[PDB]
C-alpha cells in the first residue's frame, strides 16, 4: 500500500491517575516500568494520533499475528541524564534508521523516523523523573512494533500496534574498571545466516539462544560466542558485536570487527567504536572475518591484547576465557589494561552524561 | 524446574451468552473463529486448571516475552466431519509430540501430551456445530504456547499461556482432482539451516518468510521453493513439505523426499506419505536430499513423473513449474496423471471421513 506517517503534532497525551512509586537505592534490568507509555494504532486507514497514555495492558485477538507468526520487532537504546538533570539519548537516530529497516523486512508499515523520535522525546519528557542520575545508570527505551491481524493465513498484516515501553537500569560496572566474562564457542549452536535475518532485531532471532545460554551456564561459561561457517567464524558475543585488538598476521597493530555480511547485526555501540577508534587514527580500525584458526594461532604468539563485546546493554564488556572444543582458553583482555577497552568506557561515559558537548546526544 | 501437567479431569466450562452467527455456504482460511477457545495458564506454581471459555481477547504485559523475544510456538491439526456427524481428529498425537518438542527449544513449560488432547477433544465437542460437513471441509485447530513473563531479559520464562482456538475452512480442490502451483526458487532466501530451528513449528519461523513469497508473486509464482546449501538442495515448498515421483539416476522408480537432518520441519502429512507407500510395497520409498541438479537432469531425461508439497492445509499439492535462474522449468506432474497424488488424496479422504475406519483418527 502508499505510505503514511503519524505525526508528533498530533500527539495526545493522557496522564496517570494512579503512578507507581518509584524504586528505592535495585535496578534489575527489564522488570520495572514507568508510568507512562506510547501507543499508535495502524490499519487499512494508515495510522491513529500517537498517544502518551498510562502503562497498561494490551488487549489481543488471540489470532494476532503478532503471536503465532513473530511479526514483531524492537529496539533498544539508552537514555542518560546527567548530574545537571538533562537528559540525553544517544544517536537514536540509528535506532531508528535500523528499527525501519525491520519494519520493511517483515512486511510492516513504514512510518516517519523523526516523527517517532519526537513522540519518544515527549514521552521521557513525561517520564523524566524515572530517569535515574546515580553514576553508571540510565533509562532503556523499548520500542515494539507488532502485527496484529485477526487472521491465521502467512500474510502481511493489514494492522500493526507500535508501542514504547520505558525501564530504569541500574550500574554494571564500578567508575572506572571493567569485570570480564567467560564465553561458550560451541559449533552445534547458529544464531544466523547469510540469507536470514540475523542482521534485523526481530523477536525470533532472541527466542532460541535461551536454550543456548542455558547451556553455557551449565558448562561455567557466562555467554555465547556465536560462531558460523566452516571455518568457524566470530560473529556476536551474546547479543553484543565483537570486537579483537590484536597484532594481525602481517605485524599490523589493528582494531578489527566482523563485517555486515549479513550475520551480524548492525549495533550502535559498534558503529560508534569504530568511529571513535578511526577518528584517533592511532592503528589501523577494519572490518574483516575473524576465524578461530587465527585467534588460536594469536593467542598461542602473544598478539592478542584484548577482546570484547559491544552493545546498548554494559557498552563495552572484555572476555578473558572461550571454552572451544572442550578446551579452556585464556584470553589476556585484563593483562593489558585493558587499556582500550577503558578508553572506549571513559570516552563514552563523558559523550553520554554530557561531561562534554557532542552531536552524538539528542536532548530530551 | 520440576515438571508437572494440568489434567482434563480439572476442566472448567464457561459456555458463551453471546453465540456468533455461523457462515453461510465461504470459508476464508484462518478468518473464522467459533465460540469457544481453550486456555491454560503456567506459573512457577505449576499449571492452573484448564478452561473453555467463550472466545475473547488476551490480556497481555506490553514486556510480555512472547512479543519481544518470539517466546511462542504453535501446531495446526484438523477436525473431519463424517456424513453421520462424527467428528475424527487426524493423527493428533504426532502434532502433540511435536509441540512438546517445540517447548523443550524455547524452554517453555512441559504438559501431559495425553491431557492436552483431551481438553482440545472436549473443547471440539463443545464447538462440534462448528465443524463443516461439505465435502473436502474441515475445521483447523490452532494450539499456542507463548512465554508471558513481563520482563525485558533474554531469559526462560516464568509464565506462560497456552491456548487453542478453532476456525472452520473450506475445500481447496474439487472431489477427484488437483490443481497445480508454480514456485520460484531463489537461492538468496534461506528458510532454515543446520544448527537452526527450522526443524520446529516455532513463530519465528514464519515472519521472515512473508517477504519472500510477496517476490514470488511478484515474479509470476504462487509459492516458494525453499533451497539450501551450495548444491541447492530442496527442502521445503511453501509450508509443506517437498516429494519427488521420479526414476532415480541409478534406474529405479522410487518416491523421495528430504531427510529429517535439521532444516526440514517433520510434517503429519509427510510421514502419513511415507507409511502408506512402504505399506503399498510397490516401489522405493527413501529419505535421502534433493538437489537442483540431479532435478534438471532427471527433467531433462524425461524421468520426473511427480513433485508435490504435503501438508495439513492442501494434503497433497501438484507443482507444475519451477522458476530457478531465471529458467522457467515445466514439471511434469499433470501429465503422468498425477497417479501418485490422486491415490494419496484418495485413501486420506477415505481415513479422514469415515468412510474405512482406520487407527490414524481419533474420535472427538
Ligand atoms: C542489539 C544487538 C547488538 C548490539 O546493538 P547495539 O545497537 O549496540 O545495542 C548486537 N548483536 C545483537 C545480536 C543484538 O540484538
Ligand atoms: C506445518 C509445516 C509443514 C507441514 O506439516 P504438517 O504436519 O504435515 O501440516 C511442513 N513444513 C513447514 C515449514 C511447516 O510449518
Amino acid at each position: 500500500g502508499a505510505s503514511s506517517s503519524f505525526k508528533a503534532a498530533d500527539l495526545q497525551l493522557e496522564m496517570t491517575q494512579k503512578p507507581h512509586k518509584k524504586p528505592g537505592p535495585p535496578l534489575v534490568f527489564g522488570k520495572t516500568f514507568t508510568d507512562h507509555m506510547l501507543m499508535v494504532e495502524w490499519n487499512d486507514k494508515g495510522w491513529g494520533q500517537p498517544r502518551i497514555q498510562p502503562f497498561q495492558n494490551l488487549t489481543l485477538h488471540p489470532a494476532s499475528s503478532s503471536l503465532h507468526y513473530s511479526l514483531q520487532l524492537f529496539e533498544g537504546m539508552k537514555a542518560f541524564k546527567g548530574k545537571d538533570q538533562q537528559v540525553r539519548l544517544f544517536r537514536p537516530w540509528l535506532n531508528m534508521d535500523r528499527m525501519l529497516r525491520s519494519a520493511m523486512r517483515l512486511c510492516l508499515p513504514s512510518f516517519d523516523k523523526l516523527e517517532l523520535l519526537e513522540c519518544i522525546r515527549r514521552l521521557i519528557e513525561v517520564d523524566k523523573d524515572w530517569v535515574p542520575d546515580a553514576a553508571g545508570t540510565s533509562l532503556y527505551v523499548r520500542p515494539v512494533l507488532i502485527g496484529n491481524e485477526p487472521s491465521l493465513g502467512v500474510s502481511q498484516p493489514r494492522r500493526a500496534l507500535l508501542f514504547v515501553i520505558l525501564c530504569p537500569v541500574g550500574a554494571y560496572f564500578p567508575g572506572g574498571s571493567v569485570t570480564p566474562v567467560s564465553l561458550l564457542a560451541d559449533p552445534a549452536f547458529i544464531r544466523a545466516w547469510v540469507g536470514g535475518v540475523g542482521n534485523y532485531k526481530l523477536g525470533g532471532n532472541y527466542g532460541p539462544t535461551v536454550l543456548v545460554q542455558q547451556e553455557a551456564l551449565k558448562r561455567g561459561c557466562e555467554q555465547v560466542l556465536w560462531l558460523y561457517g566452516p571455518d568457524h567464524q566470530l560473529t556476536e558475543v551474546g547479543t553484543m558485536n565483537i570486537f579483537v585488538y590484536w597484532t594481525h598476521e602481517d605485524g599490523v597493530l589493528e582494531l578489527v570487527t566482523p563485517p555486515l555480511n549479513g550475520v551480524i547485526l548492525p549495533g550502535v555501540v559498534r558503529q560508534s567504536l569504530l568511529d571513535m577508534a578511526q577518528t584517533w587514527g592511532e592503528f589501523r580500525v577494519v572490518e574483516r572475518t575473524i576465524t578461530m584458526k587465527q585467534l588460536l594461532r594469536a593467542l598461542e604468539e602473544g598478539r592478542v591484547r584484548e577482546v570484547f563485546g559491544s552493545g546498548t546493554a554494559c557498552q563495552v564488556c572484555p572476555v578473558h576465557r572461550i571454552l572451544y572444543k572442550d578446551r579452556n582458553l585464556h584470553i589476556p583482555t585484563m593483562e593489558n589494561g585493558p587499556e582500550l577497552i577503558l578508553r572506549f568506557q571513559k570516552e563514552l561515559k563523558e559523550i553520554q552524561y554530557g561531561i562534554r558537548a557532542h552531536e552524538w546526544m539528542f536532548p530530551v
